[PDB]
């Protein structure tokens, strides 16, 4: 039901440092598990999506195999970290 | 002995879609080698680097491991990259 601001803000400006959770369709206790997972940091996140291509059906599996995400939180994401690239890459 | 023409405008603009072997320090022979390792273009390639959190030791060992480059074209790879970064993340 509409995106949050967050989604406008992080395409808005550099992501620089910002913590995992940061990602829009990440929530609290999601990011909790990704960082569990060795990605404490949007960038290392962004990273993967890098090395997948921007391949959106080997990245919705990787999210969701890798927490448990669901296919409304991974079209977050794919879309949101996609729109980044298109503004700062 | 002095830095080519690449390193400048490769931190000078966008990098697009440019191939591997565009990367400072990459040759021709060596732009084939990652290739046939999957980077067939320098943003898989950049996200390698991203996904290392820009570890330098890390980074040497996988461009030497991965395709046998020596420790002065690493030392090229490593600040040309992080140097994209600092002006592009």
């Amino acid at each position: 039901m509409t995106t949050s601001q967050k989604h406008r803000d992080f395409v808005a400006e550099p992501m620089g440092e910002k913590p995992v959770g940061s990602l829009a369709g990440i929530g609290e206790v999601l990011g909790k598990k990704l960082e569990e997972r060795g990605f404490d940091k949007a960038y290392v996140v962004l990273g993967q999506f890098l090395v997948l291509k921007k391949d959106e059906d080997l990245f919705r599996e990787w999210l969701k195999d890798t927490c448990g995400a669901n296919a409304k939180q991974s079209r977050d994401c794919f879309g949101c970290l996609r729109e980044w690239c298109d503004a700062f890459l």
